[PDB]
């Protein structure tokens, strides 16, 4: 049950070229049940020493039909420089 009244932390903007490429890659990598992501909602990045292998964690909106609701989903993504692309760690539903 969220709802703070002292402090609040925010994620990153979709404007971020890394977050947008890594987010999109997340949806295109996971599709065991064939779902559709309406778009990026929120995001987070975990880093310590960056060698272009940064860890990404974000929440987005996705639905299986245009006549249905969009729910939240939390996916973990890994960025790789050696492969020159993005990677999807895991896909989890937030509803």
């Amino acid at each position: 049950g969220p709802g703070p009244a002292i402090g609040e932390v925010i994620g990153i903007s979709v404007n971020d070229p890394r977050v947008k490429e890594i987010a999109e890659f997340a949806l295109k990598q996971h599709a065991e049940q064939n779902l559709i992501l309406a778009g990026v909602d929120a995001g987070q990045i975990i880093k310590g020493i960056p060698h272009w292998d940064n860890y990404y964690n974000l929440i987005l909106s996705a639905k299986h039909s245009p006549h249905e609701f969009s729910k939240f989903y939390n996916v973990v993504v890994l960025e790789k420089a050696s492969d020159n692309s993005l990677k999807l760690v895991a896909f989890v539903p937030l509803f």
